[PDB]
């Protein structure tokens, strides 16, 4: 997250921290995700595509720091890693960039809700807030494009929804962005998602309810003028999510 503020898991309790075990036993951060029901975490397919094997992954819920065990966290293995069969990657843009992780603990149980662990509601069909609505994004991604390290503390910020029309303009993304994608950005381009934020939540208030409107997918750089963050448009994937959960 470029700009924004540090936070703790209490403020974004559906946020899931996804890690991979390497050949040798070293464990590294991969991507964010979101808890959409006790047994199911939703994330982005591009995060896993180089390593499709579900035994390689560990998911934490209730975790506020990248490399320390937050008090109250839960740890899960991945019992079902569902990548979207229509996924594709161009030079920049990712299509159908959505993934589902079925989680189960070593004790064979799903998520138990707490002050640090909650689900996030899905939108209803094709129901998005209007452009200019403020939404929040959360993650452990880079704080500056040129950073090598990820921040050790969880971060969040606020971006505003941009219209498909505006995001289609030539100095934005042209035809790289489609109707199953949503654009969001800061008016001053001062805060954004970045590398390491992929798979994480874009959450908006809709009908006075917090709703998983987007999943961090891609962008050209981070916090660049005329280059919004691009998100998987969750309200356009509900059939796929229903059929797979
Ligand atoms: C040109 O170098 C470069 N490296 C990484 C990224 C990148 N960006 C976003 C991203 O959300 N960008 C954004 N919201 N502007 C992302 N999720 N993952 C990424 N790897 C972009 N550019």
């Amino acid at each position: 997250i470029i700009g924004g503020e540090f936070t703790t898991i209490e403020n974004q309790p559906w946020f899931a921290a996804i890690y991979r075990r390497h050949r040798g036993g070293s464990v590294t951060y991969v991507c964010g995700g979101s808890l959409i029901s006790p047994c199911w975490v939703i994330s982005a397919t591009h995060c896993f595509i180089d390593y499709p094997k579900k035994e390689d992954y560990i998911v934490y819920l209730g975790r506020s720091r990248l490399n320390s065990n937050t008090q109250g966290e839960m740890k899960f293995e991945v019992e079902n890693l569902i990548l979207h069969k229509d996924y594709s990657a161009d030079t920049l843009a990712h299509h159908n960039d959505i993934a589902l992780l079925k989680i189960r603990s070593k004790e064979g149980r799903c998520a138990q809700p707490s002050r640090t662990i909650q689900t996030i509601a899905l939108p209803s069909m094709y129901n998005d807030p209007q452009f200019g609505t403020s939404c929040e994004i959360t993650g452990f991604g880079k704080e500056q494009s040129t950073d090598y390290l990820y921040p050790e503390q969880l971060k969040m910020t606020v971006v505003k929804l941009i219209s498909h029309r505006e995001c289609q303009q030539p100095h934005y993304y042209g035809s790289e962005v489609t109707t199953k994608m949503l654009c969001a950005a800061d008016p001053q381009w001062k805060t954004d998602s970045c590398q390491g934020d992929s798979g994480g939540p874009l959450v908006c208030s809709l009908q006075g309810r917090m709703t998983l409107t987007g999943i961090v997918s891609w962008g050209r750089g981070c916090a660049l003028k005329d280059k919004p963050g691009v998100y998987t448009r969750v309200s356009h994937f509900l059939p796929w999510i229903r059929s797979h959960t």
